[PDB]
């Protein structure tokens, strides 16, 4: 292997595509600067209008221009295969839509680096997010997780790539990648690492054709525990250890490891657990966790990278004196979707929550009010660092499917904090408890007359929220009335400086009884993505 990438290199890109019978060609040109991990490319659809969104093609349309730091040069397969080049193949699975299969040759032709690609797409929905042009033209980013494939003399890569849908929600594209060298000469076969990639999409004002301008940065990295503080490694362990007992069990690992990506089978999970549990005692201690972080490269970058932790401490008490169910220990699995009503002019959040109860092995009263689609009202008054605001919401809850849908409006103008920081504050009564767990649903048992739900939320390296809510029925409407006080926030921090992404991760909320207050309590870590 040799470095023809020491300076600036001219790039050509040619793609021929067919997605659901819709043919198209793309031609691009630009420059690559590997020493700074930089590309600049202008891409043109030569066949008129592109039948798919430009952001779906970014990854298909030259990773040999990655910046490999000096301590990682021995892991750069891409450059080592030059000038003869490599074959890059992918299958890209769009969530709830079709897939692309791609085959590219990336090689030198003279002193120009050329990417020649054929792409075939199938099973797309003609008015899906892809063929219906429903994605935003923003920016994409992600980590490309590389492992050696010694059998083919090359590498594999996987990564989930997110792209914003026009309604503010997120489209997932699951990438499976292979690279093999075109020639016979030696190549570097790397230890597990990843490419940290940020893509900037824009337009030329002077270009009439359907096109994309791309500025892109690609940097090689490898997670090492030596490069994180005790604090950070402890935080990361605690994401896994969500029952707070100091050790990671199999159920926990299964739950949390699947938040690092969508591409692990039940067997892959069993394997990682077995490999990490080096003393075979059925649990991952902290020393074992530290090895597991280096061996399974996605863990720290996906759970902790670019994340703002919010530590929640919660307590729920019945308003009534009627008897309630106090549960054995268990947890709630939360998935959340954030979107925008395109006809609401005020600052607002549409929130969809999926919530199921789990974590009791296998071996009513105010249930009934939830049989039952139930209308919800939400009222919050807030004060964060002296900044007052009110939120008013309405929607529906469906406990039989663990589903709720809410539209929330800031009635005082512009919300002085990001909507995602209020998601947890703005209805655990709409969780679906399995039939073997119905005796553990405190939340429904307190209805009709309801419960108080208090929290303290600690934003790491920033201020905290304190909340008090009453959740009760008034007639046939379920009402959540909340006061929120926030203090000690930094005016240029991630909260008051609005540097949190408009999306939401999945979480497991461990619930325990609090018999002395005749209720339940819970503490859990929320993970807000930064930017
Ligand atoms: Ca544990
Ligand atoms: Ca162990």
């Amino acid at each position: 292997g040799e470095e023809l990438f020491t300076g600036v290199v001219p790039i050509l890109v040619e793609l021929d595509g067919d997605v659901n019978g819709h043919k198209f060609s793309v031609s691009g040109e630009g420059e690559g600067d590997a020493t700074y991990g930089k590309l600049t490319l202008k891409f043109i659809c030569t066949t008129g209008k592109l039948p798919v969104p430009w952001p779906t093609l970014v990854t298909t349309l030259v990773q040999c221009f990655a910046r490999y730091p000096d301590h990682m040069k021995q892991h750069d397969f891409f450059k080592s295969a030059m000038p003869e080049g490599y074959v890059q193949e992918r299958t890209i699975f769009f969530k709830d839509d079709g897939n692309y299969k791609t085959r590219a040759e990336v090689k030198f032709e003279g002193d120009t680096l050329v990417n020649r690609i054929e792409l075939k797409g199938i099973d797309f929905k003609e008015d899906g997010n892809i063929l219906g042009h429903k994605l935003e033209y923003n920016a994409i980013h992600g980590n490309v997780y590389i492992t050696a494939d010694k059998q083919k003399n090359g590498i594999k890569a996987n990564f989930g790539l997110n792209c914003n849908i026009e309604d503010g929600s997120v489209q997932l594209a699951d990438h499976y990648q292979q690279n093999t060298p075109i020639g016979d000469g030696p190549v570097l076969l790397p230890d597990n690492h990843y490419l940290s990639t940020q893509s900037k999409l824009s337009k030329d004002p002077n270009e009439k054709r359907d096109h994309m301008v791309l500025l892109e940065f690609v940097t090689a990295a490898r997670m090492q525990v030596a490069d994180a503080s005790e604090e950070e490694l402890s935080e990361c362990f605690r994401i896994f250890d969500f029952d707070g007992n100091g050790f990671i069990d199999r159920e926990e690992f299964g739950d949390i490891i699947r938040l690092t990506g969508e591409q692990l089978t039940d067997e892959d999970v069993d394997e990682i657990f077995g490999d990490s549990d080096t003393d075979k005692n059925g649990r991952i201690d902290f020393d074992e966790f530290l090895k597991m972080v280096e061996n399974v490269q996605p863990i720290y970058p996906e759970l902790m990278g670019g994340v703002q932790l919010a530590d929640h401490y919660q307590q729920n008490t019945p308003i009534g004196d009627g008897p309630v169910l106090l549960p054995d220990n268990h947890y709630l699995s939360y998935q959340s979707k954030l979107s925008k009503d395109p006809n609401e002019k005020r600052d607002h959040m549409v929130l969809l929550e999926f919530v199921t109860a789990a974590g009791i092995t296998l071996g009513s009263k105010g249930e009934e009010l939830f049989t039952g689609v139930v209308p919800i009202l939400v009222e919050l008054d807030g004060d964060v660092n002296g900044h007052k605001f009110s939120v008013r919401g309405e929607g529906e809850g469906d406990a039989t499917n663990g589903k709720l849908t809410l539209k929330l409006i800031c009635t005082t103008g512009k919300l002085p904090v990001p909507w995602p920081t209020l998601v947890t504050t703005l209805l655990m009564c709409f969780a679906r408890y399995p039939d073997h767990m119905k005796q553990h649903d405190f939340f429904k048992s307190a209805m009709p007359e309801g419960y108080v739900q208090e929290r303290t939320i600690f934003f790491k390296d920033d201020g905290n929220y304190k909340t008090r809510a009453e959740v009760k029925f008034e007639g046939d409407t379920l009402v959540n009335r909340i006061e929120l006080k926030g203090i000690d926030f930094k005016e240029d921090g991630n909260i008051l400086g609005h540097k949190l992404e408009y999306n939401y991760n999945s979480h497991f909320v461990y619930i325990t009884a609090d018999k002395q207050k005749n209720g339940i309590k819970a503490n859990f870590k929320i993970r807000h993505n930064i930017e």
